[PDB]
């Protein structure tokens, strides 16, 4: 007999990317299962065996080693933030983000960008640092999702900021292309301040821009910059081959892409 | 004539615990101001010269590196989670923490402590690793609290938790040993399953547990096991000497310590 659609589905879940297996053939549901649980097993003992770090939080530490090293200073901010930041920000009614905010009681919400905070801390640091001021920030962010293999509601955004001399497009791109051939991640760079943005093939990767923008004066900032955010959980998706985004996130049901249903 | 109260809180913000300076001296205000200011504005130089590293992100990486060197599994689980694991954990309405829980939407809070998803994450591990399960997260974690020098609404907690054999009172008691002798922080383990606190002075870093307890049974937990749960932003307090433990919390105020009202 053939596989039901939910046996399929069930197989799938612990279908690997690197596996050689083909669930089309004769072979009975029961058999596949097996086969599959007993790789699964192996590849948990084997990551708990030898590395025992998590894929997220690996990546989380390799980036900033990145920028660290480039002369960026690494930031840790409010994850609950300020309500007021998403009006300060320009989202409004007719932007889709506005819809997309997790409120927190009746002033504050999940953040759901890193903007806000690396404005502020550009505009503070100004008062102390030598020009050009660069920063970083990785962390949790927030949005309201349909369901879809590209999202999660609760990601992790890398967000880099450089303000003063030497913003220009060509020093962005740089940034983009040293960080991502680091990483090993094929990407296009797309675009005509000027924005661009940082496709693998239909997904993007990143949006980055090129200021100043007059959105800048509402965070007293009145300086040149450059900027990026870059979404983890995509990077990991394409890095690993992942079919569904859920398979990087910060999960109960999944470690490393392996299926801790077992 | 003498510092007004306020012209003290702008001063004592500027104040780092290394400092030598006394403000009860006849100086000015004026000239105790720009004489810290300069000071702080030296650091946050010095800093952005050479490590470029945020306290919070680097001692959540010297935790990493202790505990997977100690055979745990790093996880990283949702922080957006469940508010049915809240009555779960058998937090019901006699308990303080039903309070202090930040709701999200309909269904869901921002997790105030580690212990669900860790709980999940043995039941589903004891299926495919051999015995002991070792396992440890860090990362954000959410409670209301009053205004209070030794709390934050918003924190970061170390929890970790082993499971199956070697789950004693002393083998929990030489992890916590191990770990704070290696961290460099004083303390004194207070206790009469077993519970105990890890105390400095009258500031608790952490509660720690023996199992098995009743509780265990709600989560699919059968085995002995032990674990603690300790406060990062309070480790950094004591560490660095901070007066208030919001130099050390993720911050637009301060960086390392240092105020970035400047
Ligand atoms: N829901 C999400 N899940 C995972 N990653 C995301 C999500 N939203 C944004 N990101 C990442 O964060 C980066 C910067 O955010 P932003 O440019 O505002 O996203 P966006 O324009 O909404 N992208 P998309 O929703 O795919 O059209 C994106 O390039 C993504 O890599
Ligand atoms: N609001 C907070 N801010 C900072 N750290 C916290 C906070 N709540 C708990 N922690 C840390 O997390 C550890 C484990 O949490 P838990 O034992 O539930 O805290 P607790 O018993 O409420 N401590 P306290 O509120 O100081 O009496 C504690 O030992 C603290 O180090
Ligand atoms: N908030 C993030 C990060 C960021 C930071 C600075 C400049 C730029 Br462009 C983007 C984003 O959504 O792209
Ligand atoms: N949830 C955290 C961490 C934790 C994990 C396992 C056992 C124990 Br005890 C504590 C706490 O509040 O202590
Ligand atoms: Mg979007
Ligand atoms: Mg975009
Ligand atoms: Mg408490
Ligand atoms: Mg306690």
């Amino acid at each position: 007999p053939a596989l039901t659609k939910s046996q399929t589905d069930r197989l799938e879940v612990l279908l690997n990317p690197k596996d050689e297996i083909s669930l089309n053939s004769g072979k009975p549901f029961r058999e596949l299962e097996s086969e599959l649980l007993s790789r699964r097993k192996k590849d948990l003992q084997q990551i708990y065996a030898e590395e025992r770090e998590n894929y997220l939080g690996k990546l989380e530490r390799e980036i900033t080693r990145f920028f660290v090293d480039r002369g960026f200073l690494e930031i840790k901010s409010p994850i609950l933030i300020p309500l007021e930041y998403i009006e300060r920000m320009g989202i409004d009614n007719d932007t889709e983000l506005s819809k997309q905010i997790f409120r927190v009681d009746k002033n504050f919400c999940l953040r759901p960008m890193l903007a806000p905070n690396l404005y502020n801390y550009l505009r503070k640091l100004d008062r102390a640092l030598p020009d050009p001021i660069k920063i970083f920030e990785i962390g949790p962010c927030y949005r309201k999702e349909s369901d879809g293999k590209e999202h999660l509601e609760e990601f992790t955004m890398l967000g880099f900021q450089q303000m003063g001399s030497g913003c220009t497009r060509e020093n962005l791109e740089s940034i983009i292309t040293d960080f991502l051939n680091h990483l090993g991640i094929d990407f296009k760079i797309v675009g005509d301040g000027d924005t661009l943005d940082v496709m693998h093939g239909d997904l993007e990767l990143s949006s980055a821009g090129v200021g100043p923008i007059p959105l800048d004066r509402e965070w007293g900032i009145d300086k040149p910059w450059i900027g990026a955010g870059f979404g983890l959980e995509r990077l990991l998706k394409v890095k690993h081959d992942f079919k569904n985004i859920k398979r990087a996130a910060r999960s109960e049901s999944y470690y490393n892409g392996i299926s801790t249903n077992l």
